[PDB]
């Protein structure tokens, strides 16, 4: 209990940054990242005893993932892979990795001040994404 205390609640992204080459290396296609990339999402994060859920809204998709801290988990991600993700929190900062194809990529979310920053890296290109409370 009390986990995630500091990440509920609904965020609203603020500014991105390298975030179509973090797409271009995930293998992610023109036009998925053209949209996606202008996509302004809010971010819900909420838990109901160990289950945590994480929804993204915007223009271009809605999704939403439920999971148990350290148990993996099949996800389709908003540019339709299937991966096999895992989420654990290490040092406050919570770490999900997803696994496909032989590949991996870590999205990092943190607090940091009054913002939520996602950090999100492919081999070496990170981008960082900003959100604030909605
Ligand atoms: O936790 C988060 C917080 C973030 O802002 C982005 C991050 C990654 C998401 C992208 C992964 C690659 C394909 C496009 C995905 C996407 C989904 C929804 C809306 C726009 C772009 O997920
Ligand atoms: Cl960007």
């Amino acid at each position: 209990s009390h986990m995630c205390d500091a990440f509920v609640g609904t965020w609203k992204l603020v500014s991105s940054e390298n975030f179509d080459d973090y797409m271009k290396e995930v293998g992610v296609g023109f036009a998925t990242r053209k949209v996606a990339g202008m996509a302004k999402p809010n971010m819900i994060i909420s838990v109901n005893g160990d289950v945590i859920t994480i929804k993204s809204e915007s223009t271009f998709k809605n999704t939403e993932i439920s999971f148990i801290l350290g148990q993996e988990f099949d996800e389709v991600t908003a540019d339709d892979r299937k991966v096999k993700s895992t989420i654990t929190l290490d040092g406050g900062v919570l770490v999900h990795v997803q696994k496909w194809d032989g590949k991996s990529t870590t999205i990092k979310r943190k607090r940091e001040d009054d913002k939520l920053v996602v950090e999100c890296v492919m081999k070496g290109v990170t981008s960082t994404r900003v959100y604030e409370r909605a």
